[PDB]
């Protein structure tokens, strides 16, 4: 029919530029979990497709004043892209404006520390000031804290929203570089999937600590009412049941472990 | 509008008869995780409802010859019930004939043993004959093995389908009673959620061993195209984000732990 325009985001190890990408063209420029998943979904649904990186490098949030959606969510809502194949969290506010498959991977919000940081829990973080902590801008983690009615998580948000200098970061890599370079004086709140990946990468100086703060999943997103949604959803379930999702997770997380 | 007829199944601790049920009428007869969830969903969607236990006591499978659906799935498909609020696994074959919300709880297939049984893995089970092992009839676990192309799980199925006497059981309670009463000579394959619940109940003689064999979730099911599906799905996401699902899990699993 028509080539399907896929929006995605540069986020390890879902979508990464191959080291030799300036030598490559089109879909061949990229590798990772979501690059592989896109090729599986496409095969099972019978479409040809083009991968594109979201212009603003964001997941998706709605401006309070303009009410405009940014990121991959905005690309779907305003008709710039036909499908999002990315670590995109299923949330109530997003479900209302886009379609999502059943989840292809489960996760929760988690804590990342530099090795040796005296912190074991979110409750530990909330009761101290010496170690700063923050989250990614324009995604589900920031919103979880902003919206929470649970005491510990409200205390956290009150602190983070007024901390100087800013505790918030524009990309996952900035958050990680901040943990590494702050000598245990910054902790980062990020999704368990990303945290477990980073923990198995050189220089092997970060760690996931304590249990997850919530339980949720990523799904494949389509514009609301798109005829793509039904076969994409059946494709996610078939790959789940065939053990292909588990095979891909092991490929990109633990087969590529550098820390033992 | 009309009172919504809910199908569910007697399965601990999702839906259980209160000890004093012969003194009680209607929805008051029952307690558990899914009894509580039904009351939350109903409040958030603005409907009145009646709980009913599935007549044949089954989850749902399709006969190879007649192609008739049994269990709760059959109740939905043939229009006997308006909604299923139960530990009902989201699978490809079911998604095709009924509607499902996003998952309200995640699980995987797991192994239950009598304490002291020399078994740590599915691979351990497959390489021996002394200890029998089986699954529930008419659900997702049996079908996982019947359909699997993974060597270890195919070896398992080849054994189970021809074992004498039968390794299969009609209810979870039969499976558990068989583990308890077989002196370590039977192991039971069941969902991790049910396994972890039983492990915290007297006489505290069973255990979950090894990692889960797959990763999946339960969802709330509606007849295909029902106008109930959309608000029910938004209700599951809101309760997730409010921490109500986590609150209910702790209530029925670990607050009621009898083994420490
Ligand atoms: N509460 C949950 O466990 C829950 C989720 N649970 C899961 O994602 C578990 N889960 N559920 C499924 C599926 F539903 F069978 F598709 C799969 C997985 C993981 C592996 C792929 C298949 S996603 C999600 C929630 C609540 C908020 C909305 C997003
Ligand atoms: N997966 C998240 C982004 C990462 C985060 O917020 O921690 C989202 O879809 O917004
Ligand atoms: N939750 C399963 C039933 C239990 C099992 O198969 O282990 C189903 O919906 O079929």
């Amino acid at each position: 029919n028509k080539t399907v325009v896929v929006t995605t985001i540069l986020e390890s190890p879902y979508v990464m530029m191959k080291k030799n990408h300036e030598m490559l063209e089109g879909n061949e420029r990229y590798e990772g979990y979501c690059v592989d998943l896109a090729a599986e979904i496409a095969k099972h649904c019978g479409f040809k497709y083009k991968l594109t990186i979201v212009g603003d490098g964001k997941y998706g949030a709605r401006d309070a004043d303009t009410k405009i959606w940014n990121g991959m969510v905005g690309e779907l809502v305003y008709g710039k892209a036909d499908i999002a194949i990315a670590p995109l969290t299923i949330t109530l506010v997003r479900e209302e404006v886009i379609d999502f498959s059943k989840p292809f991977m489960s996760l929760g919000i988690s804590i990342m520390i530099k090795k040796g940081t005296p912190i074991e829990s979110a409750e530990d973080l909330s009761k101290q000031t010496e170690i700063a902590y923050g989250t990614l801008d324009s995604g589900s983690t920031k919103e979880f804290f902003r919206r929470s009615k649970i005491a510990v998580f409200d205390k956290m948000w009150t602190y983070m929203r007024s901390a100087e200098p800013s505790v918030f970061v524009r990309t996952t890599a900035e958050g990680v570089a901040r943990v590494r370079k702050s000598k245990g004086k910054y902790a980062y709140l990020l999704e368990s999937t990303m945290n477990e990946y980073i923990e198995q990468r050189k220089p092997c100086d970060t760690m996931k600590v304590g249990g997850n703060l919530d339980s949720k999943g990523y799904g494949i997103a389509t514009p609301k009412g798109s005829s793509l949604g039904t076969p994409v959803n059946l494709a996610v379930l078939k790959l789940s049941e065939q053990g292909v999702l588990d095979k891909l997770k092991n490929k990109w997380w633990y087969d590529k472990g550098e820390c033992g």
